[PDB]
C-alpha cells in the first residue's frame, strides 16, 4: 500500500462507571478503558440481557475478549479501525452464539457492545445493541449511535414519536444483540472530536430514565471527571432507575496545557 505517517499518539482522559442499582440481583452491564501495544485506548461497554440467561457471562465475555484482541494488537490505522472493530465484533459475535448454544445454563445468553477506538481527531465507534454513544459540548448532546431497539424502528419509521418512545411499554425490546446469531452486522460510525468536550458511552439504565437535555446540563457545568461521574450516577439513581447503570465518561481535550 501507499506510505504515510504512524497515528500521533491520542488518549483521553476517560473514566468508567458502574452500579447494580437497587432493582437488579446482579450487574450484568460490563466494559473497561484498554490500552494496545503503542497505548492507543480503546472503551468497551456491554449489557448483558436482563430478559434472558446469564447476561453477566455474556458481557464479561465480550469485554474479555475485546480486552484480550486489543491488548495484543500493536497499532491500528484509523483507515482500518472500522475493519478491526468490525472483524472481531465478528468474530466475538461467533464465539459467544456457540458459548452459549452448548452450556445448558446459558441457553439465549446475549449482550450489547458498543465500544470506541481513540484517535487524534476522531474516534471510531461500532454499535450492536441499544447501549449509546454520545458526544457532548455546551450546545449540543448528538446521539452517535442508532439503537438496535424494537421501539426505534417505530420512530424510523414515523409510527411513534421520540417521547412516545420514552414511555413505550416495549422499551426492553432489542433487534440486534451478540450471541443470538451466528451472524452479525455491527454499525459503525467515526465522529470528529474537534469542538466536543465529552465522549459518552452507556448502557440503557442511564437513559431510559435520564433525559438527554439533563445529561447535558449536567455535564456542561463546571467540575471534573470524577464529580461529574459521580453525579450523573446518582441522577440515574435519582430518576429510579431499574436497571444496572453503567457509562464511560471521556473528556476531550481543547486548548493543551
Ligand atoms: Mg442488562
Ligand atoms: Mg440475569
Ligand atoms: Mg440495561
Amino acid at each position: 500500500h501507499s506510505s504515510g505517517l504512524v497515528p500521533r499518539g491520542s488518549h483521553m482522559e476517560a473514566q468508567f462507571f458502574t452500579d447494580t442499582g437497587q432493582h437488579r440481583d446482579k450487574n450484568e452491564d460490563a466494559g473497561g478503558i484498554f490500552y494496545n501495544q503503542t497505548n492507543q485506548q480503546l472503551l468497551v461497554l456491554c449489557d448483558g440481557m436482563g430478559g434472558h440467561k446469564a447476561g453477566e457471562v455474556a458481557s464479561k465475555f465480550v469485554t474479555d475478549e475485546l480486552k484480550s484482541r486489543f491488548e495484543a494488537e500493536n497499532l491500528i490505522e484509523q483507515h482500518q479501525a472500522e475493519n478491526w472493530l468490525r472483524n472481531n465484533i465478528k468474530d466475538i459475535n461467533f464465539q459467544l452464539y456457540h458459548y452459549a448454544q452448548e452450556n445448558a445454563e446459558y441457553k439465549g445468553m446475549g449482550t450489547t457492545c458498543v465500544c470506541a477506538l481513540v484517535f487524534e481527531k476522531s474516534v471510531v465507534i461500532a454499535n450492536v445493541g441499544d447501549s449509546r454513544a454520545y458526544v457532548i459540548n455546551s450546545r449540543q448532546i448528538e446521539q452517535i449511535t442508532s439503537d438496535h431497539s424494537f421501539v426505534n424502528h417505530l420512530v424510523l419509521t414515523g409510527q411513534i414519536t421520540p417521547e412516545e418512545a420514552f414511555t413505550h411499554p416495549q422499551r426492553n425490546i432489542i433487534t440486534k444483540v451478540m450471541g443470538t446469531d451466528k451472524r452479525v452486522s455491527p454499525d459503525l460510525f467515526i465522529k470528529r472530536l474537534n469542538f466536543y468536550d465529552y465522549l459518552l458511552l452507556n448502557s440503557d439504565g442511564l437513559t431510559d430514565y435520564v433525559k438527554d437535555n439533563e445529561i447535558k446540563r449536567l455535564l456542561v457545568k463546571e467540575g471534573t471527571i470524577e464529580d461529574h461521574g459521580d453525579q450523573l450516577m446518582q441522577l440515574a439513581l435519582d430518576n429510579h432507575s431499574k436497571d444496572n447503570v453503567t457509562f464511560i465518561l471521556a473528556a476531550i481535550e481543547g486548548d493543551k496545557v
